[PDB]
Formats: C-alpha cells, sequence, structure tokens
C-alpha cells in the first residue's frame, strides 16, 4: 500500500506546466520527453519583432506583472500576464484530465486581449513550439488540405516509450487573421496558420528562440533571393510568417498571426485514456478546478483577524498560487569540483586565498544527469532549486498538499552523494545554466546550506502523530505509509547530519577554549572576506578576518534543529541505539551554545573567533544571527536568555521596525553598509521563524507568555501589512523590505519565501 500510494502520486503529478523559467510551457516529470512553449510579440515594423517577442521570464518596465491566480499541480490553474510593451493582457489556463496509463491528458487555453493603449488593429505573432527528445520516439504534423497552411486545427501525432501514443492539437482559435494582397501571397498564401517540422540534435532542442529565428531568417533570405524588395515589400507580418512545411521531426513550430484580440487551445490527449480531449472539456475542467481551489483555500488557509477581509483573501491567493505555481521539473548535468582539493579544508589563516588557487585549477566537470522536482525563489531571476529556500517554500505547500511536499523532499534527498552532500544550488542542464553566470555554476562538496527542509519534516511528524483530495493527504491518513516514507528517508537524514559534523566542524581542542563538550562547535566552510554565502545570510557581518577558529552560532543551531528531528523520527522508527546518541549530542549543543556563543556583556548570542594572542573572542553583531538559538526553537521557555532576546527583538533602537525585524541593528557599525543585503533590510523567512517561535511561547504557561503574545500580535501585523501594502501598490512580492520606508526592494516575483505570509495570516501554529 506504500508502492500503491506512490504509483498514484507518480500518475497524478506527472504532467504540469513544469518549466517556470518561461511564461508558459509544459513538460512531464521525464528527463527526455515532450515539451511545449509559448511565444508572442507584436509586429509594427520590419525589425521590431526580434525585440518584442516574449519567451523566457524577465522583469523590466516592459512588463507590468505576471503570475498564477490559482494553481494546483494536480489539477492545473490560470495565469495572468500583463505585458505593456506588447499591449496585451494574456491568460493561460492549464488543466489536467486523469486517465489511461501515461499520466493523464491536459489542455491549455491562451487568451490575448489588447489593452486600451494598443492600436485596435495590432498584429501579434503567436508561436507554439513543441520538442521531443528520446532515440525511439516519433512526432508528426498531419499535413493540411489547403495549399499554404491550415484553415483549421493542427494535429500532431506522436509516440514514445514513456508516453505511449498521443495526439496534440493546436486549434484554429477565435480572432481576425490578417490577409495580404501582396504578390507574395501567390507563393505563401494570403495568411494562415503555418507549421514547420524540423530536426536538431536533442541537446539543443531547448533553445527555442534561436531555432525559431533561424527559420525566420531563412524565410527572409528567401525573399531577398526571389526579388521581393523595398521597391514593393510585403507587410512585416507576412515577412515573418514562416513558409508552411509540416512533416516529422523532433521540433515543430506552430505559428499564427492575429489582428486584435485572439484565443486558441492546446489539447493533449493520451491515447492510453478514453476519448480524446476537446475544447468543451477544457472549459468544464477549468471551471471545476477553480471551485476545488476555492474550497481548499478556505479550509487550508483560513485567514484570522485582522485579515479576514476579501482584500486579504485575494492577497493570500496570489502569494500562494505564485509560490506553488513556480514548481518545476529540471533535468541534466551539474557542474561540480570533485577534486576535494586540500585547500577546501580551510585549516589555515588566509584560507580564502588558498581556496581561490584551487578554484583557479578548474577541475570541475559535468556530472549526472540528475533530476529535481522543486519550487523556486524567482521565475525571472532564480528559476532553480535552492536548498535552504525550499525549506521555506514547502511550509505552506505542505499545508496544501503534504503528499506534494514529501515528493519534493524525496526529490531533493535523492540528489545526495555518498558522503551526505547536496549542492545548495541545483543547476540541472544547459537550459538551467543559461540563466546563471559561469562564476556561479560550479558546486563545491564542502559548501553546506541551512537544513530548513527538516522544519517541514518536523510539521509532518507532528501531523502524523495527531481522489485528488485523498491523494494530497494519503501520507498522514495512512500511518503505515507515513512511517514507511520516514523509514526510507531516515538513513539520508542521518547521513546528512553526520556530513555536517565531518565537514562543518569548528576547532575547540586546539585553543584556549573550555566548554561543556569537546565535540560540539561548528564553522561554515566557504566564507570569504566579506561574505558567508553558505549560511544563507550572504553579507551579514561576521568575525574579521575570517579564520579557521571561527564558530558560527547559526550553524550550531541548525545542527540543533537536525537532532531534534532525528530524535522524533528515530523514536518513531525505534532506532534506540541512535536516539541515545542524539540525546547526548542535543544536551551538549544546549550547553555549548551558552558556553561558546553567549555574551552576558551584550545580552545575546554571538559568533566567535580566535584573537591575535590565540584566545577565544566573541564578535557581536546584533541582528538575525544573534537570535538564532531562539528562532530555531532550542531555548527553554523560562530561560533568562530567551527573555533577554525578547528584549532585543522588541527594542525599536535595535531590530524592531514598524515593518518587521531588521536583519541588523541600527546600533551596529555595519548597519546600512556595503551592499546592505542582510545588513538592515527586513527578510520574511527569518521574520516567519520569529513569528512562529513567539507564538510558541505565547501559547504556554511561563514568565514570558504575555510579552511574547504582544510581540507576536504586532510582528504578525507588521510583516503581513508590509508585504500586503507592497503587493497592493506594485503587484509584486519582493525579496526584502526596507525598514525605514517599508518599500519592497531588490528582486521582484520573489515567491520565494515571501509567500510565507500566507501561513502567517492563517495562524494557529
Ligand atoms: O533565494 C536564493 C538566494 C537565497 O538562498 C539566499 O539566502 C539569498 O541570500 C540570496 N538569494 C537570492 C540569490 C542572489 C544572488 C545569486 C547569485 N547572483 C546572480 C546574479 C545575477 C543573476 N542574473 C540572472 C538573470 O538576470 C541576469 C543575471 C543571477 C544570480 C543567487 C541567488
Ligand atoms: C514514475 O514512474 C516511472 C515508471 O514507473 C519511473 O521511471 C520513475 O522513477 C517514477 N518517477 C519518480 C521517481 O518520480
Amino acid at each position: 500500500l506504500h508502492s500503491e500510494i506512490g504509483r498514484l502520486n507518480n500518475q497524478s503529478l506527472l504532467w504540469g506546466p513544469y518549466r517556470p523559467n518561461i511564461y508558459f510551457g509544459t513538460r512531464p516529470r521525464i528527463g527526455k520527453s515532450l515539451m511545449t512553449g509559448l511565444m508572442w510579440g507584436k509586429i509594427e515594423s520590419y525589425t521590431d519583432f526580434q525585440h518584442t517577442v516574449r519567451y523566457t521570464c524577465e522583469q523590466n518596465e516592459g512588463m507590468k506583472g505576471y503570475g498564477w491566480d490559482e494553481y494546483d499541480p494536480r489539477r492545473g490553474g490560470i495565469q495572468s500576464i500583463h505585458d505593456i510593451q506588447n499591449g496585451l493582457d494574456i491568460t493561460t489556463s492549464f488543466v489536467k484530465i486523469p486517465g489511461g496509463a501515461h499520466g493523464g491528458s491536459w489542455a491549455a487555453r491562451i487568451k490575448g486581449t489588447l489593452n486600451d493603449d494598443a492600436p485596435k488593429d495590432q498584429k501579434t505573432i503567436v508561436v507554439f513550439y513543441v520538442s521531443q527528445e528520446g532515440e525511439n520516439s516519433e512526432l508528426e504534423a498531419v499535413p493540411s488540405e489547403n495549399e499554404f497552411g491550415y484553415e483549421g486545427d493542427v494535429i500532431l501525432k506522436g509516440r514514445s516509450e514513456a508516453l505511449g501514443n498521443y495526439k496534440l492539437v493546436v486549434t484554429k482559435g477565435k480572432g481576425v487573421i490578417p490577409q495580404s494582397d501582396h504578390d507574395l501571397s501567390r507563393l505563401r498564401g494570403p495568411g494562415q496558420t503555418v507549421v514547420q517540422s524540423l530536426t536538431y540534435p536533442d541537446e539543443v532542442l531547448w533553445q527555442a528562440k534561436p531555432i525559431l529565428f533561424q527559420q525566420l531568417k531563412a524565410g527572409i533570405d528567401w525573399l531577398v533571393e526571389n526579388k521581393y524588395d523595398v521597391a514593393d515589400p510585403p507587410p512585416p507580418w507576412q515577412v515573418y510568417l514562416l513558409a508552411n512545411k509540416p512533416g516529422s521531426g523532433n521540433v515543430h513550430i506552430v505559428q499564427k498571426v492575429f489582428e486584435g484580440d485572439f484565443e486558441f487551445d492546446i489539447l493533449f490527449s493520451s491515447e492510453s485514456a478514453g476519448k480524446e480531449v476537446t475544447s468543451k472539456d477544457l472549459e468544464r475542467e477549468v471551471k471545476q478546478a477553480t471551485e476545488v481551489f476555492g474550497e481548499r483555500f478556505a479550509r487550508v488557509f483560513d485567514l484570522k483577524a485582522p485579515f479576514q477581509g476579501d482584500n486579504y483573501k485575494k492577497f493570500g491567493k496570489s502569494m500562494f498560487s505564485n509560490l506553488i505555481g513556480g514548481i518545476g521539473y529540471f533535468y541534466g548535468h551539474s557542474l561540480v569540483d570533485r577534486s576535494y582539493a586540500p585547500e577546501y579544508d580551510e585549516e589555515n589563516e588566509g584560507f580564502w586565498e588558498d581556496a581561490a588557487e584551487a578554484r583557479a585549477r578548474h577541475q570541475e566537470a559535468l556530472e549526472g544527469p540528475y533530476e529535481l522536482f522543486t519550487s523556486i525563489p524567482s521565475r525571472p531571476f532564480f528559476p532553480r532549486g535552492f536548498l535552504w529556500d525550499e525549506g521555506f517554500h514547502l511550509l505552506p505547500i505542505a499545508d496544501w498538499d503534504i503528499d506534494l511536499a514529501l515528493e519534493i523532499i524525496k526529490s531533493w534527498y535523492n540528489l545526495m552523494d555518498e558522503d551526505g552532500w547536496i549542492a545548495r544550488e541545483q543547476i540541472l542542464g544547459a537550459e538551467a545554466r543559461s540563466k546563471v553566470p559561469k562564476e556561479f555554476q560550479t558546486q563545491y562538496p564542502h559548501y553546506a546550506n541551512p537544513p530548513t527542509l527538516f522544519l517541514v519534516l518536523d510539521n509532518f511528524v507532528e501531523r502524523l502523530r495527531k481522489l485528488d483530495e485523498t491523494l494530497s493527504t494519503a501520507s498522514v491518513d495512512n500511518p503505515e505509509v507515513g512511517l514507511e516514507y520516514l523509514r526510507r528517508l531516515y538513513p539520508l537524514l542521518r547521513r546528512q547530519f553526520d556530513w555536517f559534523r565531518k565537514t562543518q566542524a569548528g576547532d575547540i581542542k586546539s585553543y584556549d577554549r573550555e566548554a561543556y563538550s569537546t565535540k560540539e562547535a561548528y564553522r561554515w566552510r566557504g566564507r570569504t572576506v566579506s561574505h558567508c554565502l553558505t549560511s544563507g545570510l550572504d553579507d551579514y557581518p561576521r568575525p574579521q578576518p575570517p579564520h579557521p577558529g571561527e564558530l558560527h552560532v547559526d550553524l550550531m543551531s541548525w545542527v540543533g534543529v537536525m537532532v531534534k528531528s532525528l530524535i522524533s523520527i528515530g523514536s518513531l522508527l525505534g532506532a534506540t541505539e541512535d536516539v541515545e546518541f542524539y540525546t547526548k549530542v542535543l544536551d551538549a549543543i544546549e550547553h555549548n551554545l551558552d558556553d561558546l556563543h553567549w555574551s552576558e556583556k551584550e545580552g545575546c548570542y554571538c559568533d566567535a573567533t580566535i584573537d591575535e594572542f590565540e584566545e577565544h573572542k566573541l564578535v557581536c553583531h546584533k541582528g538575525y544571527i544573534s537570535l538564532f538559538p531562539f528562532l530555531t526553537g532550542l531555548l527553554k521557555p523560562d530561560s533568562p536568555k530567551l527573555g533577554k532576546l525578547l528584549a532585543l527583538i522588541g527594542d525599536e533602537s535595535e531590530l524592531w521596525s514598524p515593518y518587521g525585524l531588521r536583519s541588523l541593528s541600527k546600533k551596529d557599525e555595519f548597519y546600512g553598509t556595503a551592499e546592505n543585503y542582510w545588513r538592515s533590510p527586513v527578510w520574511i523567512n527569518i521574520n516567519y521563524l520569529a513569528i512562529v517561535q513567539l507564538y510558541n511561547i505565547a501559547t504556554q504557561d511561563g514568565p514570558y507568555k504575555e510579552t511574547a503574545r504582544d510581540l507576536y500580535t504586532r510582528l504578525r501585523k507588521n510583516i503581513v501589512e508590509t508585504v500586503y501594502r507592497n503587493w497592493e501598490e506594485t503587484g509584486f512580492a519582493w525579496e526584502q523590505y526596507n525598514p525605514e520606508t517599508g518599500k519592497g526592494q531588490r528582486t521582484q516575483h520573489f515567491t520565494g519565501w515571501t509567500s510565507l505570509v500566507v501561513k502567517i495570516m492563517s495562524g494557529h501554529h
């Protein structure tokens, strides 16, 4: 019944619009398979289309906004695109129809409406691009009856091992088709839907824009060669209409031109299922999925006061659909340095110059191929899996579909190498590499990242203790199933735990350092003079200079998080020998956190280093780092230290802004310095941890109950309203928020952990 729930899950989630890197496209969860993609662009001139065409997501003044209004990866959803440059408000409805043996069917409607600014007679080129990889697979455009292209629907017939037989139909659609009176129409038609079937080597099929353009260019070249010139040129839109040449191949370009508003449908029908999908099916299934989304939201994301209002409901729906709608399937090679150069051991003073020398050797090679099913921080900027990010992405996702969240966890944990390492950044394939500068591509086996994924596991454990509907919760409703999942994953958790202790170990025994345990001390590998990327807080101030004797209180607290999870799960599995080891370790971290990181002078936790005279010095920078033992739920509710941190959290002269907790205190000397990335701005993921922990303390007998309750109340209010106001004004979730103005800044479309705001509003932790 485990293999059984897993098969149903496979079959449920197989198809989706799993390529978040482009405005609209589909692929299944198979590395080499069938993929689709949308492109559109107005054409006003002979040279304009190349600049107007849209394919991959970006964010600039050209594009007012875009994102999912509703989305469930099991059912589908609706996306809105507001394109200023192209004068177009576009809608992409995508829906899945279960049935057959090949992971169901699906269908999409593309609607375009000219906005009030656009010339009512705008010409907009639309393209649907279809590709197939695999050695023993086939795809054919059925030719049209008419000479120059299609009056009606385009039908592609295809077969593959993974998909069996299928047909994919691009319908004729509603909208005016411009007609050309030029001579050229004697050879190219007056204007009509056209199909070009091509073949390239598989590994380049992803490069839709160049492949399209190569075809467009050959078309213009043809015109020049056949004496169609400036003496009397065809209309631009006719110049960019491809000559119709359907056939078979691994690429199929379907192209339409519309004047004014337009719409058309894609109907993918698995032959494995019953009758083929129809447009009338698309309409029904879309309507029904909306109703299902509606019900589920109100049940799973019941917004509590003061956010019960519809305005906040719309807000929550937008933040949630954009987070979950970013889910993607990625496939390909990673770039990894597998040298394990000794300089990465970072055992010297000046180690950053050593590690740069080993990097300068360029031993990194491609390896894999790998696959990952994951949500993502940002469609336009960061369309790929980030390890500690996903920790936050999955917390609301888990509420919505726990079976979904566990798939994504499973997916992430399957990338782990024999040592226990998962690269913090998953760049899989040439496609995924295209949106990443060479400098950032290479992964390093010594670089960790917060194990925020254990948080989600924690929530599942607590839920496990206490057909699309059924599937979504099968892993808590069937305890046998839950446990079996944990049994299989547990080895990997423990592996990773040990990997932290082998690779991220701090140096006690070699200095003047007394403390309750000889074992417990952690230091992030990977740090440079001004950064510690691996920690998540890229430019939070750390001991200067960086130094092999550093200890990092955030890292130690993360290890804390892991052991608490390991206790819970080991118990559930009865790994008794294990659960005793964990208990001794937890005990030691609790003590060592105090002995090695607590500053009575300053009233908070601190990183450590070793002095010029080789003695242990605390280095205190009051901000997120300083709160870590508390954010990670390690502190006893009656602790004087907890209470001292509540003073810090609440104190407006340090971290308490009207808009949330500042990453760094106004008092610190690094406040608003350098890039000011984690050096003042409000970050929603770290605020979320605080809000959750405050609520913990508030809902328990203890000396800090009523202080916590008040901070909770205000922080929840502050964070939500800041994100909401910004959403209202700008349409976007932002990466961080400005503590002085409340303005969102850095990156847009960050959903992304900002979306955590949905869970914050719904409350009752
Ligand atoms: O959310 C992810 C991550 C969190 O894990 C961290 O905690 C947080 O501190 C930072 N974030 C975000 C993050 C920030 C920087 C990088 C690398 N720089 C980089 C520079 C330019 C591009 N471009 C892509 C398209 O446009 C032109 C070029 C892309 C990347 C990666 C992620
Ligand atoms: C889905 O099923 C196929 C065939 O049974 C299998 O190759 C694949 O591993 C499954 N996908 C995963 C692991 O998500």
